[PDB]
């Protein structure tokens, strides 16, 4: 049928989502000063990471397109940085060191994911205009 | 096959038992001391009310029978009301009152969560007989 | 296709890193000092169970060589130690002996969560050598 554009939009809509909660689980690790529950936070970060390289495995051979593969390097580039900085926080609270967890969340992290999310936004737009013009050429076909 | 049966009862099945870990994690939003967590938990809360809305979005079009369909639309219904109220404890706790906060989640929250659940509970064992019966149907056809 | 071997080593491999995200939810469990949200994660591992023993429901009919088949009833028998053990420290910290629940986590949870891990981590590595022998086989076919 027409279900490859329906499972980008609904991986990628995912995508931004988790990343947005992934926003608040880093800087609960950076500012809770409950150690047993940061290290379950970084435990679950520890497997949300995972998750999502799968997921990105999944929808890279589906991003053909110019504008949609420039957006996606884009976010293959940032998201190391993104996760280098995560895990900075992370290992600097896991250490002992939370003024300085907390000061490479202000200075490094949320700008990192601020862009992530921009660039996570370009894409799920981008993808939605997609989505419609290939549903009108799908109507086109099944009438006529 | 008869695979239709199966997904509606699995899905039906993981419904009712993350209302079940949400309605502790409202709890945890209205009763923590703990700042950076129940803002984690919040954002938590908005994704999986995204996943949960896709559900229903999956499950709508399998759902015609009379009784399940009467069933479904109460649900429908009384989830508003919850969204409502969880929406509200979250964000008064979010807003620095917090007694407010644990207040709405006795007086209104648990309240409709409980509905709520005894919707999913019935949905469910409706949808378990009505499994057993299609069981016997497909084995009364694979056998003749 | 090829997909069985693959989905085998997906399921799998998400499973030994859901255990590790579980041990961490069990310490937090025992040694927090935040009851709403010791409730919390007690209901979350209550709905991890279910989604786990659903996974194990998938794969069972997948692992039918000997030595997959032996250690996926080692795991079976170590499993239901595991899950009594987490259950108990999640008991006794619900009924305000959290002394004994922290002991429980030393002296029966984290050896029986090792001695799991250890069974998930060799399934996982022989599933990936059965993966590439599988692979080898089908490149074998559609090669000739």
């Amino acid at each position: 049928m027409m279900q490859e554009p329906l499972t980008k939009e609904r991986l990628i809509s995912d995508w931004n989502s988790n990343v947005s909660v992934a926003v608040a689980r880093t800087t609960a690790i950076a500012k809770s000063s409950d150690a047993s529950l940061v290290q379950f936070l970084a435990a679950d970060a520890a497997a949300t990471t995972k998750s999502t390289a799968n997921v990105l495995k999944q929808i890279e051979p589906l991003i053909t397109q110019p504008a949609e593969r420039e957006i996606l390097d884009k976010i293959m580039q940032v998201r190391k940085t993104y996760i280098a900085s995560r895990d900075k926080v992370s290992q600097l609270k896991a250490d002992g060191m939370a003024e300085e967890a907390e000061s490479t969340l202000i200075n490094s992290y949320v700008p990192a994911a601020q862009g992530y999310l921009k660039l996570l936004g370009e894409l799920l737009n981008l993808q939605r205009a997609s989505l419609d013009a290939k549903a009108a050429e799908v109507e086109q076909i099944e009438s006529s």
